[PDB]
């Protein structure tokens, strides 16, 4: 699985997914499941980000802690928006809201509303994926049109299909359980 995930993903999401696993005191090596799904979160966020008109999307995710909050307090500070208590995926300024968006082994409906009451936040918009083609979204409003969106579903389709072509997807699929 840890040479799967490093021709799968490409280097740039790979680095940011160590860095990542290491502050929290994770080794990519051993927990290799949390590995490919911390790319799988990545890379569905970068074409989240990009399934917008150029400047609409704020990137949240993918920098080191410091500097997020640093741009969550700026965007907070600037928009009146209230301030998460945990850092969100991106903001998106068309639409004036921080989201935190999931990608989930699970059904779609569970993951969210695990998430919606961690967070306990109001004006948050969630927007889930799964690896069948399926997505939920806070009040059915999924944020982008349906073509970009569409091709986030097709690519998790094709990792679920990549790892099941190693016998690595049963192991994947129940390990986000297991957690
Ligand atoms: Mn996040
Ligand atoms: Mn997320």
């Amino acid at each position: 699985m840890e040479d799967f995930v490093r021709q799968c993903f490409n280097p740039m999401i790979v680095e940011l997914a160590e860095k990542a696993m290491k502050e929290y005191g994770e080794d990519p090596k051993i927990e290799t499941n949390k590995f490919a799904a911390i790319c799988t979160h990545l890379e569905v966020c970068f074409m989240y980000s990009d399934g917008g008109s150029k400047h609409r999307f704020e990137i949240i995710e993918g920098r080191d802690r410091t500097m997020a909050w640093t741009v969550v307090n700026s965007i907070c500070n600037t928009t009146g928006v209230e301030k998460p208590k945990f850092l969100p995926d991106l903001y998106d300024y068309k639409e004036n809201r921080f989201i935190e968006i999931g990608v989930t082994r699970r059904e779609v409906h569970t993951y969210y509303l695990e998430k919606a009451n961690k967070i306990k936040s109001e004006e948050t918009h969630i927007h889930i994926f799964s690896f069948t083609g399926e997505e939920m979204a806070t009040k059915a409003d999924y944020t982008l049109d349906e073509e970009s969106r569409a091709r986030i579903k097709t690519r998790l389709f094709t990792i679920r299909q990549e790892m099941a072509s190693r016998g690595l997807w049963d192991s994947f699929r129940q390990s986000e359980r297991a957690a």
